[PDB]
């Protein structure tokens, strides 16, 4: 069903959804692991399906349309704690590269693409902690997709490679970000 900001479990897979109030965004839970986002002029928005905890192995399927129209971003997103970090598996995107500004460490290949790896610092920032400061770790998809398969393990040991220590994991999902834009999107996670 459509609802308001929360998180929770829904035909078995754990959902998150967030907004910064400013609206325009419409989050619909739907079923099995599928979710659609509707957006139009909106401010900054995550929403999506997967589990909680997620662990450092799973191969998360998602297929479906995703039609940004402006700065989006469709990844595989998610948290650690014992270290705090913030990650992105990003498997496509609008206008805007994610990546921007940061930090390159190197490059992965996985599922069928080449990613590139970048790390920033965000700095007393809200988390699933409250403010504090953490790293943000991305693995960017040169060839973008809406549907396939992403062994998560492939990131998580390249980016150990790197120096990231993934401690206890929290939430993964297959999440929808905007960013003051339009768009609408159905994936369906397993």
């Amino acid at each position: 069903q459509t609802i308001q900001p929360g998180t929770g479990y829904n035909n078995g897979y754990f959902y998150s959804y967030w907004n910064d109030g400013h609206g325009g965004v419409t989050y619909t839970n739907g079923p099995g692991g599928q979710f659609s986002v509707n957006w139009s002029n909106s401010g900054n928005f995550v929403g999506g399906k997967g589990w909680q905890p997620g662990t450092k192995n799973k191969v998360i399927n998602f297929s479906g349309s995703y039609n940004p129209n402006g700065n989006s971003y469709l990844s595989v997103y998610g948290w650690s704690r014992n270290p705090l970090i913030e990650y992105y598996i990003v498997e496509n995107f609008g206008t805007y590269n994610p990546s921007t500004g940061a930090t390159k460490l190197g490059e992965v290949t996985s599922d069928g693409s080449v990613y590139d790896i970048y790390r920033t610092q965000r700095v007393n920032q809200p988390s699933i902690i409250g403010t504090a400061t953490f790293y943000q770790y991305w693995s960017v998809r040169r060839n973008h997709r809406s549907s396939g398969s992403v062994n998560t393990a492939n990131h998580f040991n390249a980016w150990a490679q790197q120096g990231l220590t993934l401690g206890t994991m929290d939430y993964q999902i297959v999440a929808v970000e905007g960013y003051f834009s339009s768009g609408s999107a159905s994936i369906t996670v397993s």
